[PDB]
C-alpha cells in the first residue's frame, strides 16, 4: 500500500462527506471511546447524546479526539484524525437555528442509537477542529 | 426510539471475537488520540501489530487505553463494545512466542491493507462493557 499523508483540503473532504466517527474523551489519563454520529459545518463537528459518560468527562476536560474513515477502490481507504475542543451548546436562543439545522440532518440517525422510553433532553455541543490530519492506503 | 441494552461481560467476548478492526484511543497529558487498529482477541487480551510512531511512544508514556468495535445487527441495529485496557508492549521472547504467531496468522492478511521493527503488543481488559441497539 501508497500510504501519504492528506492534504488539509483533502481532510475536509473526509469529515464533510461522512457521518460517522469515533470520539475520544479522557479523566485521569484513561482515555474512553465511543461511536458518534456527527454533522460537519464551518470546521465544527456538531452532535447531539443523551446524558451519559462522555458528556461528563468532556464537561470536566474538554479535549477529545475524533477519527473518521472511508473505503476506497479495493482495499483502500482514507482516515482523519481530529484534535478538538468539546463545546457544549445550550438551549438558548443564540444556539436554536444551529440546534433546529442540525437536528434536522441527525433526526433520522438519532433514531438508530437514542433509546426509547421502557432535541429537548437532548444535550446538543461541538467539537471544534483544532488540530486535523489524514492519512490514505492506495 | 431504538430498543438498546447492556451486554453481559460474555456477550462482549462474542463480539471481540467476530470482529478485527477497533479504535484505539490513548492520551497524553489530558488529550486523547484515537486511530483505527487490526487486533486479535486471546483470552484477557486485544493482541496487535505497530510500527514505530505516535500512539506506541503515547502508550508507553501512559499504558491506559480505550478500544472501541462495533458490528451491524439486524436492520438498523448494532452492537458494541468498550475495552477499558492497559497496554503491554511485548518483546520477542519464547513465553511470549505463540500469542505472537497466533495474533500474526489472524492478522497477516489485514496487515497488508494498512501496511524496520514491528512492534508486538497487547492490551490487558481491565473493564470491558457493550451495548445492543434493536430496532
Ligand atoms: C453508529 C452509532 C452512532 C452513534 N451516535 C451517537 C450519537 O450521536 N450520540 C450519542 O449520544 N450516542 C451515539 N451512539 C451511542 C454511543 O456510542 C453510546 O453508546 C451512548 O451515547 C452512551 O454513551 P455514554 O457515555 O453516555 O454511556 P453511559 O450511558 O453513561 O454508560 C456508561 C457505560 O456504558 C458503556 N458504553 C456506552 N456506550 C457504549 C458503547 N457504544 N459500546 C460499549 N460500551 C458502551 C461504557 O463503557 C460505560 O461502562 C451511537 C452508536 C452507534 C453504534
Ligand atoms: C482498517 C485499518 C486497520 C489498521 N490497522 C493497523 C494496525 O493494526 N497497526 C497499525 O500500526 N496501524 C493500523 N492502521 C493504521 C493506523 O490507523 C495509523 O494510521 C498508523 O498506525 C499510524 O499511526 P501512528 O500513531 O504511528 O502515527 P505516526 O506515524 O506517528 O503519525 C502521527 C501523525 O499522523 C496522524 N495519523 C496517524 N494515523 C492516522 C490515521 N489513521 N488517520 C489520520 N491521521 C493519522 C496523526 O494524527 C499525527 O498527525 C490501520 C488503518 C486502517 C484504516
Ligand atoms: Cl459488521
Amino acid at each position: 500500500m501508497l500510504v501519504r499523508t492528506l492534504s488539509a483540503l483533502e481532510c475536509t473532504k473526509v469529515l464533510t462527506a461522512n457521518r460517522v466517527g469515533r470520539l475520544a474523551c479522557a479523566k485521569d489519563g484513561q482515555p474512553y471511546v465511543v461511536p458518534l454520529y456527527y454533522a460537519y459545518s464551518d470546521a465544527h463537528l456538531y452532535a447531539f447524546s443523551m446524558p451519559g459518560k462522555k458528556i461528563e468527562w468532556m464537561r470536566a476536560n474538554p479535549r477529545v479526539s475524533v477519527q473518521v474513515d472511508e473505503h476506497g477502490q479495493g482495499r483502500g481507504w482514507k482516515s482523519v484524525v481530529v484534535d478538538g475542543r468539546y463545546e457544549e451548546l445550550p438551549d438558548l436562543i443564540g444556539h436554536k437555528l444551529q440546534r433546529d439545522h442540525a437536528w434536522s440532518v441527525l433526526s433520522k440517525h438519532t433514531d438508530w442509537w437514542e433509546p426509547g422510553a421502557l432535541s429537548a433532553p437532548h444535550v446538543f455541543f461541538r467539537i471544534l477542529i483544532e488540530q486535523v490530519s489524514g492519512r490514505e492506503a492506495s
